[PDB]
């Protein structure tokens, strides 16, 4: 079992936390660090909004938070540089604060104690990126130290455009990602550097840009300048849709798009990917574990121009990627 | 003053109503035929989750409704070969049901009394499909009699793709469509035709298919065979936007783009298709009368491939839309 | 296994599925009746906007629909007079559709071969009205043949009511429940008997009425005449609070109305009702299996007038106390 | 005509401004004080998600926007002690930041210039709180230089009460707000010292804390000890309902409480409390004027308990409370 760490106990934090109870055999969550109290916690991980209860006992005091009679060691330095991940024997720190997203920030974590950082956004300066399923392969235990998992829409992104790109060649595309509102955006009318997401997130459709398209790059460098987009943020707590419209050379059907995915979507590659053919809308993809499914009944044909649609949980769905890069770091070299 | 009926007095038939209110110096509703009892339909028409409160006083009784003063008298043949336009001398029939969207039985109307019927929505049959300010201008007042408005959709794709169209040429475009929720959606999951309208709609981003992209070619022909998409329906309770990602064999960029816009979006044209540089969320395009506010901090071009996105309040901009069409209708001859 | 058939596969006869499903080792649905098809049923079955999936592979076909493995026959006789129960050993029919809760039409299912009906809903005729863990104990066998679990909000308020009224004695109270917005009130504000529940029900607070208060005097009776209430429908999907301010000739405090629930919450009677001092907020309380969860942290009390206030999933929370009613029924007699 | 000055051009200070457009003749806006810049809150003018647009043109530069071709000194000191009301002849700011309820510090705009002070919310130390309508007769020009409106919640209650309590006369009272959700509250999950506010406001019903009906007794003193209440947020986002509970010995009908409600309902303070039998819902009284819409279809009555409840637009209604007492003040000696 390999021992890991959390910075940043917020939602993508106590997603992690969920995913690993939920989910691994072989990672235990021994230790935390947050600005917050112990109790403000334990009842943020206790009781869910998207999630629903924690199906465990849950206990704080100062120094700690028990779950289900597991004790969990919480800090709260401000500077990672005052931890002591070593302290607790903890290999992987999942970095979730987003203040830390520069690498030559969060590798204070390796000097702190940890071997290896996984930062839970996109990231400057980083050893790699992965998408699980799409170049998780490229991974290098020695070299790769410090690493990002992408964001959310490129998990979604990356896996279907792997498939359509490999299959039929893409030439240039454009997104549209339909999101869940989110915790950067404001609840009233209020100031906001964006100063659409300056407004109302639960009763307006928010325009907002997003790098996920272009980082597609990063992780399937074949696809780089090709690819752009924005975000629609709209009236869901979590669930999220990436409308993919591209042109091809190759001539193809929506039949022919859909057999490629339907082909792809087996075996391992077949937990990032899901191919469905289900009446789907955004409640039915809330706690799926997937990175990206798609939706063959939303594909669209006119002439070389393609339009496909893929679904993912923006919180859960992330977080199980995230989950299948921690575990690949943990069974390979420390 | 041109005499107005209405046969359906839903959202668009009260959006309907209320437009003339605001808007029109020539037309006057006197007329209101619909199923349900005039207690609710005028507790509706005063008092709307989305309009706010009508301005005048609403009083009602076995057969009609009275607007400030103005008394409307008010039918319920749920067949419209029943009624009797000629008896309030109405020139013109709005079809706002949803159940008469076919020419063949929307013409009971004219039977009834009418010289024109406005469908407000895609109809099968009809003499003519309009998009006020972009092929309103081909409306023949002689053999026009049976006409179709469109759909909110289309009155917000068409003037954007005519402008570009006619401008830089498409190729083929794939439209999609984050659009409010509808009366015919459900409030909690329950049996629909359509498995995913199905679907609790203010919990829920709904895809659900659409017409627009293609019918779109009857008010701009050239396009036939080059546009398709499909709605996301997500829960805000009105407002919604187009995105249209499409091909030109033109060298286009943003500023090009958004350029060819601007020039074209004045005068009456401008009053359908408007130019916007703002911060826009749906919310500040409720209650727009334009049918499509193009935005143009949301152009992107990739290569020869363009996306732009345009707004639309798929109630009172469609509204404000079908009334122009309307005052053109009342503007020409009326006979028969 | 006793055999169990639902008649009205909606939200209720679908939570009531499921909970057999997850929590029942000796009931067995094997037959559902409902007016719709079997494409549409299996879909709504499998997908749920509030539940989430059913854990369990499902297929249908032309008169069955079949889950886990299992084959479910399938009806769709609007009229309960023309299904056939005994065909399939049906001991248990629950009556979910809303429209048979006069027992006079409901006794309809006992001589199409069922022994026992309990309808999802304040029934009117009824043999015998229950809140589970109130006073079910007065389920009498023989003479109890077609029941009601009451409402909702009679399975939040008289576990709570029973125990201060028994500790303190209750003289008068009224009754607020704030309340998730239910299939019956409109998306977009259309026609509806109740002028209120015609208003888009997820943008508005919606007023409406509930027997809830006064029906509570039915499971106990010393409360006839001493309560009474209203609704506010608020856009949540599920979950809701009953707010009840009451009098007392008792010297009450606050943490003395606390105790009193606290004390009383224990043993079986503790899975209807629980006593919270968490910070509650209503999606806590969603797929919660209580009929009544008791908040300490919302008691106030002025003079002798105490305001408790205790939360439901008015969805899975009736269904949870409607299935612990069932397994009564399902633990005695079921002649004839 | 009196020249206004706003100190925090945020919800109500914004809400304020439209006000007096829409409803003044005489008060004037003529400065506004805030942190934020110009851009930012000349576009949160023109745009509101509750208000819709203002139907006027809106510039700026960096010392002022322009409405309508009138312009608006804008400066932003986080200290009132540096502002000089005086240069633009001001005669009443409007204390609406949320940092300054204290008078003791409101003060300083007398300080830095200006001959009164209303601050939009429960104060602490001021001359006097009024509710106009309930009284404002008791309003002193000489006295009174720094006040409180009181809270939108007090001005839903007062009025009602003080016609049933000099009607039947309560005894004791216990009142559930219905109420919009408000910028204190978050959009996901996260901390907050309120750790039922900390929840996603636009998924769930949120019981809170009120001091809103222990306040009536500031302006109804004979109701001293006798009202209490909490409040429920709800996913609407204006417009806001007070459901009062209490008891009488008075022998009274849900008739005879109607009636009363409706008779006074009249002349000057029937602006402040309307009488309404219509079939209300939330959306009804959204830009409706008055503190409290008396929803007669509501009032139940069980022996000698009653409940009653009234709506407010807990935004618009309680500005246009404050423009009233405004009027008062500019209408009296300075
Ligand atoms: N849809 C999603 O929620 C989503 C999807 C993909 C990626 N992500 C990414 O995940 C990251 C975390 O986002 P989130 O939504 O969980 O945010 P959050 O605000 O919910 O959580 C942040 C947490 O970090 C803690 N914190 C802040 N600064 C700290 C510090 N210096 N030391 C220790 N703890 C500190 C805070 O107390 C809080 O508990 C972001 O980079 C975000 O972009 C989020
Ligand atoms: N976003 C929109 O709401 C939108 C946009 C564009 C077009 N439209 C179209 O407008 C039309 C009306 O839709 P709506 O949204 O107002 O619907 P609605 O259901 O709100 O209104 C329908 C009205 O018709 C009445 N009615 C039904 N059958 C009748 C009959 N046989 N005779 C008389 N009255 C009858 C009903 O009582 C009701 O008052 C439809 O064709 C719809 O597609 C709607
Ligand atoms: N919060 C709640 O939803 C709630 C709480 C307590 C009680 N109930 C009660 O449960 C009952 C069912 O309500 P629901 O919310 O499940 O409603 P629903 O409308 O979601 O389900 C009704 C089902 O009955 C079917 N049906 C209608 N008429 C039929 C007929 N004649 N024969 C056969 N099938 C028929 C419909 O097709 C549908 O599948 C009602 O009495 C309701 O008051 C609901
Ligand atoms: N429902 C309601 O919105 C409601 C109802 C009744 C009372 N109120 C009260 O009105 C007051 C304002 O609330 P709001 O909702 O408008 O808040 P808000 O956060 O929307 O507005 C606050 C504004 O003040 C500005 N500001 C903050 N500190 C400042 C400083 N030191 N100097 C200058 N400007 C500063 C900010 O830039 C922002 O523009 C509060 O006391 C609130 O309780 C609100
Ligand atoms: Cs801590
Ligand atoms: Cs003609
Ligand atoms: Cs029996
Ligand atoms: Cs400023």
């Amino acid at each position: 079992t390999i021992r890991v760490g959390i910075n940043g106990f917020g939602r993508i934090g106590r997603n992690f936390f969920r995913a690993v109870l939920e989910r691994s055999d072989d990672l235990e969550v021994v230790a935390v660090n947050d600005s917050k109290d112990n109790k403000t916690l334990s009842t943020l991980l206790k009781f869910d909004s998207i999630m629903g209860r924690l199906g465990q006992e849950v206990e704080y005091d100062d120094d700690s938070i028990t779950v289900g009679g597991k004790r969990i060691a919480v800090y709260a330095e401000r500077d990672p540089k005052n931890l002591d991940w070593a302290a607790h024997n903890v290999d992987i720190v999942i970095e979730s604060t987003g203040f830390f997203t520069d690498a030559n920030a969060a590798k204070a974590h390796i000097e702190a104690g940890a071997k290896k950082v996984i930062i839970s956004a996109p990231a400057s300066n980083e050893d790699a990126t992965f998408v699980y399923g799409v170049n998780h392969e490229s991974y290098d235990p020695e070299n790769h130290n410090v690493i990002s998992g992408a964001s959310c829409t490129t998990n979604c992104l990356a896996p279907m455009a792997k498939v359509l790109n490999d299959k039929f060649g893409i030439e240039n595309g454009l997104m549209t990602t339909v999101h869940a509102y989110t915790g950067d955006q404001r609840l009233h009318d209020a100031p906001h550097r964006d100063l659409r997401r300056a407004r109302a997130a639960a009763v307006n459709i928010v325009p907002t840009s997003t790098g996920a398209a272009k980082a597609v790059a990063l992780v399937l460098p074949e696809l780089k300048g090709k690819l752009d987009g924005y975000a629609l943020r709209v009236p869901v707590i979590t669930g999220s849709a990436t409308d993919l419209t591209f042109n091809t050379k190759s001539e193809v059907t929506v039949e022919s798009i859909n057999a490629a995915i339907k082909e792809a979507a087996v075996g391992e590659f077949g937990e990032t990917l899901a191919y469905s053919e289900e009446p789907l809308v955004s409640t039915d993809i809330v706690h799926d574990s997937h990175g990206s499914i798609f939706d063959a009944g939303l594909t669209k044909v006119s002439g070389n121009t393609v339009k496909v649609v893929s679904w993912y949980d923006n919180e859960w769905g992330y977080t199980c990627q995230l989950l299948r890069l921690t575990e690949l770091v943990a069974s390979k070299l420390l």
